[PDB]
């Protein structure tokens, strides 16, 4: 149906969990979904659809960077009529009080990208996570009683950032972590009157980089349960 | 103590409700606070401190525009050691599904101002409301069972906006309303490791402008109760 | 008539003196105007109209910041058909040769605001004071023989400026002082084919902060006489 | 060795051909390389190393978008000491005189991304292809006598571009096609004193979208031969 | 002494009149100066020094565009210790009330150039003419009783401006005319604590282009007399 | 025919060599052209037309700066129907491996100017030299066996650059030299579906400034021969 998706309308669940790593998405499909079926693998993207506790749910990779997830997210809402996209994955801690292996739920995401300024008449668009998804993710975290920090994230265009001072500036403003997609995903959801959210497990710390899967499985539990709540 | 505040450290409660209209703040102090005392009136700003259900609370005007509230907010967190600032007031509906007299709770605020880009190395800072305050405001709204829409707000520098197309662009992205301070307030709270939030009652609709105090008193109830919860 | 002015067309003189402090405006009305009448107090803005040496003249507060004065100024020219707005007030010296208590007449004003770029296709708009008003203010200063420095001003959006290097950069370019409205006022006057100007008394020095009312009364004399000349 | 590459220094040839589609890279490795060995598959990126006409050569996917290829390209030059990266792939024709199935060799690439402005003090960096690689690609095209258009490319951040007028603007300036990586790749090569180039086969036309593999195999022949020449 | 001036310190008068056309400068030197001597002709720039009513005065071309006059102006203030530069020349009327052959005295100049933003931390620098020079030029105009309009000018980087809407926007803001140097000249004078001004004769109208030398000689009279006053 | 050219269509050859210095252009016309005739001298621009090895060719000055060459270049392509403009001249070495007296052929040019962003919807336009002209210039250099470096150039708006760090940033990215026109010339050629190129002789080094005509005559030989090839 699309240049990046061979699947047809209906093959994707109304709720899709996405992570950058396509192999991670395959793993997630085999590990948590029941009767998972490969619905799209254009570009090895590993798009699957199965069920969790009886409900339809899909998992697919989204690549790295705002331009990448923007392609997939817009096609999903627009063509495959998806309603909710929960980004799942890793990120780099910024705040000194945030440590590796911690779980973070984004309320919103800043960015050094130009995409949102392009779509918003060169103004400041607040890439905000859908309050529904934020609440569902936090409640899931509370019900499962899994500690999770909630707050600002930062979607960078440069994993290897030349502006070495930015890290400290963000720490002063208490940004929790850095990843590379949220800032792009959120506004697209708004455009389609749909929902988006993000939950990540800190894989490294950018201000002083210091059992890893345990944190990941917990994050997955939260995303999954939150998906059902939604 | 400051160029805009005659009061001294301790005169202000750790939680302050602020609105643009200084007379509105005087009214709020006389109407909802017990034993309200004028603690600052530099520039007729009408800063009062009293109690609500036994707890210390202050109300003060903040003028109109990001530059204005930025002055007051930074002095409060920094000098008067305030912990929470809940902006209370009016705003203009953008979204067609939002009508005059509706109540809106901001998750965040976009802006055509340059302030946040100045403080954030010319990047996109997501002016986000403190998740605690957003939750407190929403729960108060739920407990009081008062309908309130939650979502993106927009803090403009131009009440009379030359860019007449912006209104429709924002409606496409589902921004709820427009006011003139939130985008400035939120980042300052982050800088001081403190909290900020905003709740407004739609006084007009910018896309087709269509009992007004009733909506205001309800909004005040929510802000007040949320203040206690915090 | 307007969301910020209860007065009607004709209640305001064709020449209005404005300052940020509403109480200062009340003081000015009681101290220099004859038969002053409160014509607008929406938001405690303290708008009065009286006469000086027989001629009709109004004084009103304009709040702090470009967004604030922009609201008032545009309503005045547009709705109340005002012809001349002379901003009166305080400011912070930048230039080392300018000392506290000095009087400054702005030829123009720079700014870190985005407003003028928004109204001028993202280009450099030179927020310039009306040559008539500049001349009237300087001549008044000469006739009264009151020393006054004439030159560039700077309208900041951040009273508490994070960019601490800006102050020195401006001193190198010989900006006289900093305030928070002129840059917004001037272009609006141009749009309405009307006039605007600004005269301030240095209340503090930002590069080395070092009887204060005496300087203020002198500034007021100049503004007042210049108003008559216009 | 890197967060995105499991391989070690020496596993990659000094010349690497990269395309967005990881499956395409696997295909290229199986189809044109002799004794291809998977040297990196972190994130299913499909990184192989084999030989072409006796010389060492690697092929790897780079994902979609500037942020993506920027990660891979910088790690390759920096860590794996790669000297030449030739981007191979598809693109969308812009120019009316360019038709689907045509082959294009980029002299340089424009972009709506902010990455280059971030690394170049907010100025205009001309993302230029290494003259050596451009010449090698063109000579290969001449020696093989395969028609190929040479000129400007455009690396977009938005496959689905909101600014629908851009396409025509680019056609007026005679940009040949649009893809999503070149603009990011070129400057990185410059930084490492290394080389980069790009050759694409038009898969679609954005101004009037109108046997496809034949054009692809030809493009591959050129890239491959040019690699040997380098 | 400089890469663009063969003359040495002292060869130039402290007051220099400059125009874009080098032949025009030669003409001005032969027509109004007594005992004019060629002090610099690097690049055929036609730099002369002579006397007017006994006082030392120099005239030199400055080429077209901000980058050009910026070179000459900075070398003059810095190396040749010039104190006052009065730009003399032609310009294009913008305002409908301004007609060809009219004379205009710039209070300041806007611009679509990036130079001032580069030297002013990306903010809005108000390219303002030295109040002394503006006054000297206006008084000369009054004493000679030669009608001259005073107000905003615009220094464009594009004589052939792609943005065809700008002309009307500027007419709404009442910009008097357009030329290509003032915006660059003024800030440089500020930097050197020196003076600069500009007076032009409208040679064409950009909104409806409609004896020409007569207007020029009048403009020259004003510049010359103003030079003596300074 | 134009405000800057007295000549008429046909007076200029389809190939024109341009340099900033008008006297240099006169010299070039007298030194290398046969039967050179002055076809335009508006503003002492020194525009000549003659023949080289029997073919029609014109040489004209273009002043200093992008705004300047932009005027001349656009009039030439548009009005005088010129097909190829080869910029000839001097420049300042940036790269440490480039020394005074070296010859440089630009593949493209970066810039701190705003012109290209104005004509390209505020995006990154890659000011690229026509591949034909680059090839013709390089082949001429090869056939004459005259060493010449090929690569990125930088067209500055500020000969005296306040941003002293830029020089080192450019050296890290391996920009060869700096001049003041190329970035403006290239995009104009693209707009008119015509060709442009640039070849310069390093007159100074900006990172450590260290027989000069010999290098110039060699550069001229290359430009001239390349002109014939085109
Ligand atoms: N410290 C970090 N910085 C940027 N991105 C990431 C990530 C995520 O993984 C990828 C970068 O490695 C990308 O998809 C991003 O979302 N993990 N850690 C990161
Ligand atoms: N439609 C509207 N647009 C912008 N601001 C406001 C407001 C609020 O009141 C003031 C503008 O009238 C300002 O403080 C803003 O926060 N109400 N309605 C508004
Ligand atoms: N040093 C300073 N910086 C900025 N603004 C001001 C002012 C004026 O008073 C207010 C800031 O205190 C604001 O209205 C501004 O115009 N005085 N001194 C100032
Ligand atoms: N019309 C088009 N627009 C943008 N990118 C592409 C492409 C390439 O394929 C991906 C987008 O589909 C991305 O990697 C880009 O480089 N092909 N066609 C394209
Ligand atoms: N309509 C116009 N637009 C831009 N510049 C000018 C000029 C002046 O002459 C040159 C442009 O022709 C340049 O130096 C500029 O200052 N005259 N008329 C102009
Ligand atoms: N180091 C340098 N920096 C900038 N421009 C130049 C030039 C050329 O000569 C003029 C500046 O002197 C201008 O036309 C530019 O293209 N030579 N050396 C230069």
């Amino acid at each position: 149906a699309t240049p990046h998706n061979s699947a047809q309308v209906g093959d994707f669940a109304e709720t899709v969990l996405m992570c950058g790593d396509p192999l991670r998405a395959k793993l997630i499909a085999e590990t948590y979904l029941e009767n998972p079926k490969l619905v799209n693998n254009v570009r090895g993207i590993q798009g699957y659809t199965g069920t969790y506790k009886g409900k339809p749910i899909s998992v697919m990779g989204h690549g790295m960077g705002l331009p990448s997830i923007c392609i997939y997210a817009e096609e999903l809402y627009s063509t495959y009529k998806v309603k909710t996209i929960i980004r799942v994955g890793t990120c780099g801690a910024i705040d000194m009080d945030i440590h590796t292996r911690d779980i973070v739920i984004f309320t919103s995401a800043g960015t050094n990208s130009k995409i949102n300024r392009i779509r918003f008449m060169d103004h400041d668009y607040p890439a905000t996570a859908s309050f529904d998804v934020v609440c569902a993710l936090v409640d899931a975290a509370k019900e499962l009683n899994i500690p999770a920090k909630v707050g600002k994230g930062f979607s960078t265009d440069l994993f290897y950032n030349p502006q070495t001072e930015l890290a400290q500036l963000m720490n002063k403003f208490h940004f929790l972590a850095v990843e590379m997609e949220s800032a792009g995903l959120f506004p697209i959801a708004d455009l389609y009157g749909a929902r988006a959210g993000c939950i990540c497990t800190v894989s490294d710390h950018i201000l002083h980089h210091e059992e890893r899967q345990n944190s990941f499985q917990n994050m997955m539990k939260i995303a999954l349960e939150a998906a059902i709540k939604l």
